[PDB]
DNA sequence: CCATCAGTGTACTAGGACCCGAAAATTGAGTTACAGAAGTAACTGGTATACTCTGGTTTCTCTTCA
């Protein structure tokens, strides 16, 4: 149990935002445009 | 008295720099090739600013004819 407390704090100091949530929610992680657009 | 018309007390913007961290990218050493281009590291002339007797000059008494 006190080790899985250790892991969770490396984990808190290793944790990450909203933003990069915002309009084109999808996006690449390699050039982080969106997919193409709906025909709607 | 119901029109009108500043202020007000705020979260909600609007610019406006600015910062914090993460992730990707680079740098760096190690080897060994490869060809050629930089990149200093070296000896070796070449011509002018002082420079040092020196050749001429200049009166100034004198030398030598005349």
């Amino acid at each position: 149990q006190n080790r899985e407390q250790q892991e969770e704090l490396m984990r808190d100091l290793a944790g990450s935002y909203m933003g990069h949530f915002m309009k084109p929610y999808f996006k690449d992680k390699v050039t982080g445009v969106g997919p193409p657009a709906n025909e709607d």
